[PDB]
C-alpha cells in the first residue's frame, strides 16, 4: 500500500454521522448540534489535505462545533486499559472519560486519511505514526481532543494504568505525553492513579514514582491505589458495599 497504517475504515462518513445522532439523541447537553455540520467540519479537517500535514488547526472547525462542558471534578484518564475504563464509567457515570464527550465518542476505534490534490478518502491505508508520519489525521485529533481534555480537569483527577504493562507509566503515551502537561496547576489538586492488576504494591513501581515527581514539580498532589481485582471492582461498583467490598 501507500502507507503502512490501516486504511479508512469501511462506512466512515456513515459512521460518523450516526454515531453525532445517536449521542446527540442521548446527552440533552448538545441537542443543539447540527450533525451534518459536524461531519463537514470533520471532513474539513482532513480531505484534500496531504495526511502527513494535518495540524490541529485543521481540527479547529470540528473543536468549535463539538464544544462541550463535562463536570470538570470527574474527570477519568487512563493508558492502555481503555475498556476497564469504559465499563466503569458506564455503571453510573461516577466519572468521564473522552468518550463520553461527543468527539470521542466520535472517533472511537476508527480510522481516517484523505489525499493530498484529489477529495477522496483513503480506504486503502493511511499514515503509520511510526513508519510514516507523527502528523496524521487520526494522531493529530486525539493530541488534540486529549490536550483539551486535560485542560478542562480540575479539583482531583483519575487515571486507570494497566498494571501489566512494562512501562505502567509511559512518558511515550498520550496520558504520559499530553495530559500530564495540561493539568492545570491553578485548578487540579491532586492526580489520583489506579493501577490495575492483571501481587506486589505496584504503586511503589518506578514508573509510578516518575510520574509521581513529575505532577509534584507542576504543583499537583498525587496519590495511588492498587486494584488487585478489577473483576471484583467492577462488581462493588455495580453492587456498592451490598458485599464485602
Ligand atoms: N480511542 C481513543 N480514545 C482515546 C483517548 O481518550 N485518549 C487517547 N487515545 C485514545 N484513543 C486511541 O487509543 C489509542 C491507544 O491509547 P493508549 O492505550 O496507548 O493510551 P494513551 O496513548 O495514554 O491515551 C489515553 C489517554 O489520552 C486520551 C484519553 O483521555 C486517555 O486519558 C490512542 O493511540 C488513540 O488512537
Amino acid at each position: 500500500q501507500t502507507w503502512s497504517g490501516p486504511g479508512t475504515t469501511k462506512r466512515f462518513p456513515e459512521t460518523v454521522l450516526a454515531r453525532c445522532v445517536k449521542y446527540t439523541e442521548i446527552h440533552p447537553e448538545m441537542r443543539h448540534v447540527d450533525c451534518q455540520s459536524v461531519w463537514d467540519a470533520f471532513k474539513g479537517a482532513f480531505i484534500s489535505k496531504h495526511p502527513c500535514d494535518i495540524t490541529e488547526e485543521d481540527y479547529q472547525p470540528l473543536m468549535k462545533l463539538g464544544t462541550q462542558t463535562v463536570p470538570c471534578n470527574k474527570i477519568l484518564l487512563w493508558s492502555r486499559i481503555k475498556d476497564l475504563a469504559h465499563q466503569f464509567t458506564q455503571v453510573q457515570r461516577d466519572m468521564f472519560t473522552l468518550e463520553d464527550t461527543l468527539l470521542g465518542y466520535l472517533a472511537d476505534d476508527l480510522t481516517w486519511c484523505g489525499e493530498f490534490d484529489t477529495s477522496k478518502i483513503n480506504y486503502q491505508s493511511c499514515p503509520d505514526w511510526r513508519k510514516d508520519c507523527s502528523n496524521n489525521p487520526v494522531s493529530v485529533f486525539w493530541k488534540t481532543v486529549s490536550r483539551r481534555f486535560a485542560e478542562a480537569a480540575c479539583d482531583v483527577v483519575h487515571v486507570m494504568l494497566d498494571g501489566s504493562r512494562s512501562k505502567i507509566f509511559d512518558k511515550d503515551s498520550t496520558f504520559g505525553s499530553v495530559e500530564v502537561h495540561n493539568l492545570q496547576p491553578e485548578k487540579v489538586q491532586t492526580l489520583e492513579a489506579w493501577v490495575i492488576h492483571g501481587s506486589r504494591d505496584l504503586c511503589q513501581d518506578p514508573t509510578i514514582k516518575e510520574l509521581e515527581s513529575i505532577i509534584s514539580k507542576r504543583n499537583i498532589q498525587f496519590s495511588c491505589k492498587n486494584i488487585y481485582r478489577p473483576d471484583k471492582f467492577l462488581q462493588c461498583v455495580k453492587n456498592p458495599e451490598d458485599s464485602s467490598c
